[PDB]
């Protein structure tokens, strides 16, 4: 693990996780990117080094820390052109933010175009010394870190617009395509009588998975960084972005399990040991698992609350809201809408035309697609899933905050007491009728990203800016001299260059 202060040095390598040789993106030379760590309240000073060559999978780069609120550094938070212009090749960009009242399981991505889906992206976990969970298990740390990646033969932009699934699931970044079926599992080791918190990071372009171990239950504590009350289950679903950590007590018999993650396209199922990892048992054999999936109970969103009381901001009706908006979805067959509007990349950060002076959300490019928030408030966003726009279920993100899930998808019920509080949520489908609704209040100036997080559909502009208590924007964020050096620097590049 690195951090909290380090350099991460960006570059394109060939790699083969499941067996295959592509190019791709990577971090300190490793796919996914090295985990990340540090304890609640640290100040992470990442510089981030670029020196990749590949103009396919695009030389510049924007990095996002998801899940981390960036109060006063919204400038760091990644969206490229929504907080920075990218980081050009052969330069350094120092992120250097903090984590206060935040400890949980995170990761970190690029945030530029589907330049993620082609290698950068891993985990990211920040420690409590005085985690409330801690009497629960034994060991907790890098090895413990669990992160789910769909992987593609055929670069982001070579490929379909919308891939039809991915061509590997890696666990822990090792895993096997049906081209590859002898390529080498991820293990996760147990030593008999001992509880582990499994941090559980999907970084996902796109699929959700279905995530179980044979023979073992999970014990779910946390979900996107926040702690909950222990539910005890066989099987989570987790969608993209999305984290959990869950208790495994390796209670069983010194044996090999399989560890199992069926994406919900693409190559399902098992055979040959596809969408599977190894938990092994410490002086079992070096052998595949011969076990069966025996779970029943799959984790339902309505059963994650928080440990602590985090009351639902707003009166406890439909529109209860000090502000009460809604997205409507729509689809061309090429382009995403949000209330009749696609995200496409404006020319000037919409940080830095706030800075400038712009001051109203219909003063902000792209047209239609920035939404002022009064400071404050409670907030109500509403994500009714329709056939207008296919890939359901699409799992939407906020960035600098989390949200009270009032209604989850699968659901008809409304939860102002004790909702789950996280960063990702599933939409649902048109099918059941879902309308998931989300509470949050403005108390952190700036534009802050919402977003489907399948990348494919970000790309396709299934995107909107919140932005935040606009006349504290600058006042709250002062940005470094490098900050304010990038879009110049940007903008000299020749187009081959970015
Ligand atoms: C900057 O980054 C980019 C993006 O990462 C790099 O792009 C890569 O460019 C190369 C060259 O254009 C592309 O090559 C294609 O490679 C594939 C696969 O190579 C081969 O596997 C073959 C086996 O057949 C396949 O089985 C695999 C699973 O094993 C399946 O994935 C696949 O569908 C086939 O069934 C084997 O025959 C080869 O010897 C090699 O191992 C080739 O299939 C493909 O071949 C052609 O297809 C093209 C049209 O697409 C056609 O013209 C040819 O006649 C033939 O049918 C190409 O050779 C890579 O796919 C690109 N990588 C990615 C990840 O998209 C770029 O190289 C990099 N720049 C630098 C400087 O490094
Ligand atoms: C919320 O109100 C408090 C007290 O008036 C103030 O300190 C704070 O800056 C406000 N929050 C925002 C995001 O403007
Ligand atoms: O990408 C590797 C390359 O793929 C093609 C084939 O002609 C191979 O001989 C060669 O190694
Ligand atoms: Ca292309
Ligand atoms: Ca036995
Ligand atoms: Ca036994
Ligand atoms: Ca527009
Ligand atoms: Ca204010
Ligand atoms: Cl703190
Ligand atoms: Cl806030
Ligand atoms: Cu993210
Ligand atoms: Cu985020
Ligand atoms: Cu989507
Ligand atoms: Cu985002």
């Amino acid at each position: 693990a690195v951090g909290p202060v380090a350099d991460l040095t960006v570059t394109n390598a060939n790699i083969v996780p499941d067996g295959f040789e592509r190019a791709a993106i990577v971090v300190n030379n490793v796919f996914p990117a090295p985990l990340i760590t540090g304890n609640m309240g640290d100040n992470f000073q990442l510089n981030l080094v670029n020196q990749m060559t590949n103009h396919t999978m695009l030389k510049t780069t924007s990095i996002h820390w998801h899940g981390f609120f960036q109060k006063g550094t919204n400038w760091a938070d990644g969206p490229a052109f929504i907080n920075q212009c990218p980081i050009a090749s052969g330069n350094s960009f120092l992120y250097d933010f903090q984590v206060p009242g935040q400890a949980g399981t995170f990761w970190y991505h690029s945030h530029l175009s589907t330049q993620y889906c082609d290698g950068l992206r891993g985990p990211f976990v920040v420690y409590d010394p005085n985690d409330p969970h801690a009497n629960l298990y034994d060991v907790d740390d890098e090895s413990t870190v669990i992160t789910l990646a769909d992987w593609y033969h055929v670069a982001a932009k070579l490929g379909p617009r919308f891939p039809k699934g991915a061509d590997s699931t890696l666990i822990n970044g090792l895993g096997r395509s049906t081209s590859t079926p002898t390529a080498d599992l991820a293990v996760i080791s147990v030593t008999k009588g001992k509880r582990y918190r499994f941090r559980l990071v999907s970084l996902s372009c796109d699929p959700n998975y279905t995530f179980s171990i044979d023979s073992h239950q999970l014990t779910v504590i946390e979900a996107d960084g926040v702690s909950t009350q222990p539910v005890t289950v066989d099987s989570i679903q987790i969608f993209a972005a999305q984290r959990y950590s869950f208790v495994l007590n390796a209670n069983q018999d010194v044996d090999n399990y399989w560890i199992r993650a069926n994406p919900n396209f693409g190559t399902t199922g098992f055979a040959d040991g596809v969408n599977s990892a190894i938990l092994r048992y410490d002086d079992a054999d070096p052998v595949e698992p011969v076990t069966n999936q025996t779970g029943t109970t799959l984790l339902l969103e309505t059963d994650l609350h928080p440990l602590t009381s985090m009351p639902v901001p707003g009166n406890p009706t439909q529109g209860g809201a000090d502000l009460n908006l809604n997205m409507a979805f729509n689809f061309d067959g090429t382009n995403f809408f949000i209330n009749g509007e696609s995200f496409t990349p404006p020319t000037v950060p919409v940080l830095l035309q706030i800075i400038s002076g712009a001051n109203t959300a219909q003063d902000l490019l792209p047209s239609g697609s920035v939404y002022s928030l009064p400071s404050n408030s409670s907030i109500e966003i509403t994500f009714p899933a329709t056939t207008a726009a296919p890939g359901a279920p699409h799992p939407f993100h906020l960035h600098g905050h989390v949200f009270a899930v009032v209604r989850s998808a699968g659901s008809t019920s409304y939860n102002y007491d004790d909702p789950v509080w996280r960063d990702v949520v599933s939409t649902g489908t048109p099918q059941a009728g879902d309308n998931v609704t989300i509470r949050f209040q403005t108390d952190n100036p700036g534009p802050w990203f919402l977003h489907c997080h399948i990348d494919f559909h970000l790309d396709a502009g299934f995107a909107v800016v919140m932005a935040e208590d606009i006349p504290n924007t600058v006042n709250a964020n002062p940005v470094p001299q490098a900050w304010s050096n990038l879009c110049p620097t940007y903008d000299a590049l020749e187009p081959s260059n970015e």
